[PDB]
């Protein structure tokens, strides 16, 4: 089998903006899953190759991930904070579509996911 090439992450003829939400976004929401013990297996690709996953990307057709949505916040992908929240929630939904009840993998998704919505839940109001 083969991955994917992984999504886009900066689109120099997009228009780019910078708001107070798309700040809090990587400074503070991404940052914060990002240095969550649980963070390793979220902070790139599915490498589905190296894991020996041959229905991997035949079963998850939205990939994503939270290097993925790094380097959008980074490169001004985002223009609406919506974009990235939509991304955080592929990300997790693709870890239930793929993975079973109880696997570790499952409970980290979780943990991560309960901490998201803990700092998206101070997340400032839109201009
Ligand atoms: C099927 C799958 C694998 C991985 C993944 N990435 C790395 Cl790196 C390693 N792993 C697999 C192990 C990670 C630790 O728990 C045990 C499985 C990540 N995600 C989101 C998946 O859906």
């Amino acid at each position: 089998s083969m991955n994917p090439p992984p999504p886009e992450t900066s689109n120099p003829n997009k228009p780019k903006r910078q708001t107070n939400q798309l700040q809090y976004l990587l400074r503070v929401v991404l940052k914060t899953l990002w240095k969550h013990q649980f963070a390793w297996p979220f902070q790139q690709p599915v490498d589905a190759v190296k894991l020996n996953l041959p229905d991997y990307y035949k079963i998850i057709k939205t990939p994503m991930d939270m290097g993925t949505i790094k380097k959008r916040l980074e490169n001004n992908y985002y223009w609406n904070a919506q974009e990235c929240i939509q991304d955080f929630n592929t990300m997790f939904t693709n870890c239930y579509i793929y993975n079973k009840p109880g696997d570790d993998i499952v409970l980290m998704a979780e943990a991560l996911e309960k901490l998201f919505l803990q700092k998206i839940n101070e997340l400032p109001t839109e201009e």
